[PDB]
């Protein structure tokens, strides 16, 4: 059993992709603990993304998929069902890891029993930050550790919990589907850990009907959670991530936009009636100053919106 | 004939209330010329509060109720039909009298024909009198609800005439807890037209929305039907004026951005709403410009205009 | 046939119409080459504004009306019958003519082929005209959006009459307000070339001691219908501009926290509301941006929202 399985989906990556593979390739981790996957959602630029590829057969695991996905759920799941490590790292195949990447949070994990291990982002070119203001985290959690607000899966999950909870990435939306595999994890998982001495991860840089569909299930993934059993902390979490959504949610600013008149209307019904099968006592964990946000989007009522957003 | 009928309700006070007798009972006016009549409302104290009322046999009025009514409201009735005094004056059971204040208000009221005389008073604790407009123009003979802003002073501690109490049937209520002692002012200035303000001292020193509405909806009768004031604009500028009180000061002024429950809310607004809705729109014109949003926000049962309107406040 | 008609509306203007009648007459153009018609709507003040028009006849054509109608349109109308020039220009009887208003208007229209012929205003006294038009000096080949036409819409311009004539264009009477509006937006709807000419003041607007929306709704329709411009997108331009002119300057425009009585201030709403939403919403993109709640508030009738818009605003 290896330690760690990095799983990557490719499309139409070209030659970038060298620097994102020799990062994998030249981990401090001996080789034989760890795997590259890569999963080719049927690249169609001339050949250039499977030639590079190809320059790293016998180093790799690859597969490609006969028809484009169009997004990394199915590529990831793919995945997923190829890896039998103690641990997954999702890396996205424009990135990079520090050579200390999986060594580090590998370890930071085995040592803390951990399901979840979080490591430091960076950047190149002009990613979450409160998460890490703290420093390392042995134990942290969601709400103290603003974990709501560094829902990507850029981290290494234990595969046991995968397994046996059937974990999956969804495909009915063509967003927000990784918070949802995050939050689905973390409201089926114990203990997270957060791993901050180097930047270990670089980051090279619709109607609503499928989107609040995905909100739709974060809220039940922490209403039917086996670890987080009390109701009040439910509807505390869920409070939370309520305030998160208004705070970074997709199209947050909609109502004063430049969007046409039926497509605001159309995105608001589905972000009331998803916040209507939210229970009212989650409202007084959300902060104070989107009350009447909240309060407009319960309502279903747009110009309260409009008037909501221009007194923020 | 006494001038003066001091009515004071009680329960459940005990010893407190010798404080509150002797500030009565040692008055500049001469003890014959007036007396105290204590109402008890059945007080349950293991006889404590009685035992009290019982050491100053022959020098107090009083009487004990069957049952306890609840508030202030059947005790002072009861205190009314007692009194045959040309003036009544309303006390509770913690509150200071200062030693003129029965004799500087009656004879004040009495050169000016009063059927109403408003002593300046204040809180305990602060030494100092309240900081009430209706005080800040010092003496007036002949007051007026608006220029002295006597819908801002709405407390039964008045000196009442007695006559007008009976000729028109003046009772306190039971609607509700809250707001009933401002409805039998309302009721008394609608039916009155000379009201005295003395402020020589500090004359006295005191301590889902259903039943509330019910009441305010009774003051907003009572201006509408006054006998005294019959003129139709009149009317609506004096409703106006009440309005503009009710949100400066009214309960739960503030309830739109509380942490109220959303269905408290709801309920609160929809009881405001009916009853503001039976106050007619020609009143608006007189409200304070800057509650112009929240008053339209309420007529239309509309809580996140309230909202809204309460954050442009 | 005359280059020009100057068309004159009269009521009660008495001694003052002598300097307006003279600007008229006092002019480069040749006199022969125009016509003064004067439409005097019944006038009462004791035979003075008649003696003044008597005065100059057989320089002027004249018709009195047998009884007097109240507004400029019928009297306007009554003018556009009388003439059989190539061009009309509208005068109100305050008002003056420069010497060279008729020939340079007119030389101009000739040499650009022009429909319409815009001179800058000058004016008199306290009580101001548009500015924007003129300040982009002589336009050959002017453009409604870009010169800012719909900042000046009076009829105190130079109009050629076969536009007028086979459009069978005429002032209404739904309104006391914004009649001369639609006259020129129906006008402008039917021509292409327009002309502006800020080389003098060339008009002296002198400034001396009901159903609107169905006017405004007149001014989107002839947009929509308009020949000329027949392309829907250049319409939803013309009409969302014409909408923030309406915001910008319209009538009673801060109506929602005005003391406008409620019953006349939801009516205003309501009729405003009906009157944009038979506008398509494509047109909105072309509004300026800070009138986006506003505008959005007015469609949805949604007087709370005006309210808060306006505060916000
Ligand atoms: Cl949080
Ligand atoms: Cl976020
Ligand atoms: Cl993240
Ligand atoms: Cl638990
Ligand atoms: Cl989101
Ligand atoms: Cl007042
Ligand atoms: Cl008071
Ligand atoms: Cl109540
Ligand atoms: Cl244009
Ligand atoms: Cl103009
Ligand atoms: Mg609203
Ligand atoms: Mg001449």
């Amino acid at each position: 059993m290896k330690k760690v399985s990095v799983i990557m989906p490719t499309f139409n990556n070209g030659e970038k992709l060298h620097r994102t593979i020799s990062s994998v390739l030249n981990q401090t981790m001996k080789s034989t603990d760890y795997e590259l996957i890569i999963i080719d959602d049927h690249s169609n630029d001339n050949g250039e993304t499977l030639n590079v590829i190809k320059k790293y057969k016998g180093l790799v695991r690859f597969k490609q998929l006969k028809k484009n996905s169009g997004n990394a759920s199915v590529p990831r799941n793919t995945g997923l069902k190829m890896s039998k490590a103690e641990y997954v790292f999702f890396l996205d195949s424009d990135d990079l890891l520090h050579e200390r990447a999986l060594e580090d949070l590998y370890n930071y994990g085995k040592e803390n029993n951990s399901d979840l291990i979080i490591g430091k982002y960076g950047v190149e070119g002009k990613v979450p930050k409160a998460i890490f203001e703290k420093g390392n985290v042995a134990k942290a959690d969601i709400i103290d550790n603003s974990i709501f607000y560094a829902l990507s899966v850029l981290k290494m999950f234990k595969k046991s919990v995968i397994d046996k909870n059937k974990i999956k990435f969804k495909t009915f939306s063509k967003t927000a589907e990784d918070q949802l595999f995050t939050i689905e994890f973390l409201m089926n998982s114990k203990n997270y850990s957060i791993k901050t001495d180097y930047e270990y991860y670089i980051v090279v840089n619709s109607t609503g009907n499928q989107y609040f569909a995905t909100i739709n299930e974060i809220y039940k993934a922490i209403y039917k959670s086996p670890i987080y059993k009390n109701q009040e902390k439910r509807h505390q979490l869920a409070g939370k991530y309520t305030t998160r959504l208004l705070r970074h949610g997709q199209k947050k600013n909609f109502a004063n936009s430049k969007m046409k008149y039926e497509d605001k209307i159309e995105w608001l019904n589905n972000f009331s009636k998803t916040i209507n099968k939210v229970p009212r006592d989650s409202d007084k964990y959300v902060t104070q100053i989107f009350n009447l946000k909240l309060e407009a989007i319960r309502q279903n009522d747009l110009l309260a919106v409009m008037i909501a957003d221009k007194l923020l």
